[PDB]
């Protein structure tokens, strides 16, 4: 892995240091905290906070009664439709490692070693310099292989 963060802050922004082209994974490694309710993973262009910063790909583990992963893209300010995940492998108290492979139409993301949902692209790939990472979340790592 290439281009390694270790224990930043949380909130985290940050440079992604080369583009996102098909191959590339993304590999956050964390743990989930005792009374979270959700965090996020934010593929953004650009760290603008107003206008806030499109977000490509917005991956939100949620936590309250069953738990989902709601997945989403904001561009100008506005949401689109989500895209539910049921079947998810997080939990409060456990670590976790996700990675997120770029693919030429979809991200695709598996969290400890097994395959856990599709993203379509609705902004194209090539936008995406920025990493942001959100709420109730602590990160151990982060690292990248890019193609
Ligand atoms: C209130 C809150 O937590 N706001 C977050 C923001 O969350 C939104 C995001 O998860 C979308 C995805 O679709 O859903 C929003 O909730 C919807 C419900 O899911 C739905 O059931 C209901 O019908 O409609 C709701 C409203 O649309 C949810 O609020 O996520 C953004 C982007 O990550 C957060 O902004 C970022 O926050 C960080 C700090 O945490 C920085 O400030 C970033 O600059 C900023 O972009 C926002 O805090």
């Amino acid at each position: 892995l290439q281009n390694i963060i270790y224990n930043p802050v949380i909130p985290f922004v940050g440079t992604i240091p080369d583009q996102l082209d098909p191959g590339t994974l993304i590999v956050i490694r964390g743990h989930v905290p005792s009374d979270a309710d959700r965090f996020q993973v934010d593929l953004q262009n650009g760290s603008s906070v107003k206008p806030r910063a499109d977000v490509a790909f917005h991956f939100n583990p949620r936590f309250k009664r069953a738990g989902c992963i709601v997945c989403n893209t904001l561009i100008n300010e506005k949401w689109g439709r989500e895209e539910i995940t049921y079947d998810t492998p997080f939990k409060r108290e456990k670590s976790f490692e996700i990675v997120i492979m770029v693919l030429k139409d979809k991200f695709q993301v598996a969290v400890n070693g097994k395959h856990t949902l599709l993203y379509g692209h609705r902004i194209g790939p090539e936008k995406i310099d920025t990493l942001g990472i959100y709420g109730k979340v602590n990160i151990h790592s982060i690292g990248f292989s890019f193609s």
